[PDB]
């Protein structure tokens, strides 16, 4: 229909989308960053108080 | 027990072929002469 100057009518239209997805959300980790690594084998071992 | 034929024979060694027939047709002219475009699924179309 070319009856007026409109983008309602329009045929074929690009969605025209942004390239990014900010989704941010928090992660720190602030304690297992200051904490080490003591790898062990087992699971029920103490430490002797 | 006399007699003594192929019917009466045992152990025997079989004479089979070895090849298989197969008469399936495999043309599929259509699919050949079309062409494939592209990766890129529905979000395009034709719009003509």
């Amino acid at each position: 229909n070319p009856t007026l100057f409109v983008s309602y009518d329009q045929n074929g239209k690009k969605l025209s989308f942004a390239n990014w997805i900010s989704v941010l959300s928090p992660q720190d980790t602030p304690f297992v960053s200051m904490t080490g690594k003591e790898s062990i084998n087992q699971t029920i071992f103490s430490w002797q108080t």
